[PDB]
């Protein structure tokens, strides 16, 4: 799909066996998503953004499913006020930017 | 423009005599640059992003090449790590969002 920024880039996932809304950040590195139970491992780390550094915990290996698309990789699970679907992920689904 | 995703879609602005690198971010509502020299009145205001709130002040109808693509807007100038260009500014030189 063409997506349009009229609206905010919203999009549902399937993660984990559970549906959820989120955001295509262009700005995001990485894959951000607020707290939810997803089986497995988890490394500590810390992230930047806006306001300051959040600690999340990084899950390697998850498989996302991305409007349809199924991609696997890294996913931040922590205190983000949203659902954020980075360019670790956005480039696997095959996203670009165009203008 | 076609901008892929393997790198962050780091771009020059010009702004207020200025040259500038921001980041193309999809996830941002708003265009929030790094404290720099702008003339005129603006309004305190505060956002969020992850990590928390930042205060910066508000300026509206200040022009921008992006790309060398002119746009008038409102730009926000405060504490934020990188210079972002958001949907307000991102709608009106026509970028959207492929995959
Ligand atoms: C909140 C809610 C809504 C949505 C959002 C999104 C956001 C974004 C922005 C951006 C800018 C740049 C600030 C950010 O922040 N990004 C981030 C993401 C996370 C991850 N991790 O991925 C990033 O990328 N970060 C980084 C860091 C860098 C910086 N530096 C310092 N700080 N020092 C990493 N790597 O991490 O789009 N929005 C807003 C508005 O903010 C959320």
């Amino acid at each position: 799909p063409q997506i349009t920024l009229w609206q905010r880039p919203l999009v549902t996932i399937k993660i984990g066996g559970q549906l959820k809304e989120a955001l295509l950040d262009t700005g995001a590195d990485d894959t951000v998503l607020e707290e939810m139970s997803l089986p497995g491992r988890w490394k500590p780390k810390m992230i930047g953004g806006i306001g300051g550094f959040i600690k999340v915990r990084q899950y390697d290996q998850i498989l996302i499913e991305i409007c349809g698309h199924k991609a696997i990789g890294t996913v931040l699970v922590g205190p983000t006020p949203n659902n954020i679907i980075g360019r670790n992920l956005l480039t696997q689904i095959g996203c670009t930017l165009n203008f």
